[PDB]
């Protein structure tokens, strides 16, 4: 869990910015991504505590923690980076390939759901690419392990929230469940088939709430197959009780993907 600073080699060229830096952990050497930093230290440990309990091919794995110059969270490297930026820079990625990637995210989220963890920041910017055909879910900074007796996590304060990705019950009742993550997943799908474009462009969070309250939803991205747009809309079911879970979502995507592969 706690890593050996001597065995960590950091690179000067930062990946982005709190900063994330590329590095090497001497096991072979494993290429790693390193998130470098009271409350912000508490958040990192909480985040590490979450990742420590998760074991799945479609989630970013934690290597461990290291306290030196700053507190560091050492994770496996997804070399191609965020999905949204990737698709912005690679506009000829084929539809079949987009379905493959979004399905992989649904498999990761089906596992998280089975594990009774809520992600709470599921957006294209937090899906990272190991290859053009291999996506992982990253960024567990808002994630919560659900209590054994509850189906949701109740937030207290409302603090720095990606509103355009959040379900009505999140905005109106501060309640976060795996079905709320499904809502987020629909927005992620829209982003992916929009080649990394921002959802609800030009709109205030409040105007998004108003739009959704009117039953209005974002339109089908150009070239997006009807069946994936239907699935998007199913994820954006207003009533949480009638919104599908990730078992249902993953299976839809799985079948469609195989049947796209057949053609
Ligand atoms: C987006 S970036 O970091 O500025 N650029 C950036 C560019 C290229 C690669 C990565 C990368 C590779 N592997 C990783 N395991 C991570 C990783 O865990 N990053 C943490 C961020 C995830 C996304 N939201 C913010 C936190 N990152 C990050």
């Amino acid at each position: 869990v706690y890593l050996d600073r001597k065995l960590l080699t950091l690179e000067d060229k930062e990946l982005g910015s709190g900063t994330v830096k590329k590095g090497y952990y001497q096991m072979v050497v494993k290429t790693v991504a390193v998130k470098i930093l009271p409350a912000l230290k508490d958040e990192l440990l909480a985040e590490a505590n979450v990742m420590q309990q998760l074991d799945n091919p479609y989630i970013v794995r934690m290597i461990g923690i290291c306290e030196a110059e700053s507190w560091m969270l050492v994770m496996e490297m997804a070399e191609l980076g965020p999905l949204n930026k990737y698709l912005q820079q690679n506009r000829h990625v084929k539809d079949k390939n987009i379905i493959e990637l979004v399905h992989q995210v649904s498999m990761g989220m089906k596992y998280l759901e089975e594990s009774n963890f809520v992600h709470r920041d599921l957006a294209a910017r937090n899906v990272l690419l190991v290859t053009q055909h291999y996506a992982k879910i990253s960024d567990f900074g808002l994630s919560k392990a659900l209590r054994a007796d509850e189906n949701y996590y109740k937030a207290q304060t409302h603090g720095k929230w990606p509103v355009k990705w959040y379900a009505p019950e999140c905005i109106n009742y501060y309640k976060f469940s795996s079905k709320s993550d499904v809502w987020s997943f629909g927005v992620l799908m829209w982003e992916a088939f929009s080649y990394g474009q921002k959802p609800y462009r030009g709109m205030k969070g409040s105007e998004v709430t108003a739009m959704l309250e009117k039953g209005e939803r974002m339109g089908c991205p150009a070239g997006c197959p009807r069946e994936m747009y239907d699935l998007m809309n199913l994820c954006w079911t207003y009533d949480v009780e009638n919104r599908p879970g990730f078992a249902a979502v993953e299976l839809r995507l799985r079948n469609y993907y195989y049947d796209v592969v057949n053609e």
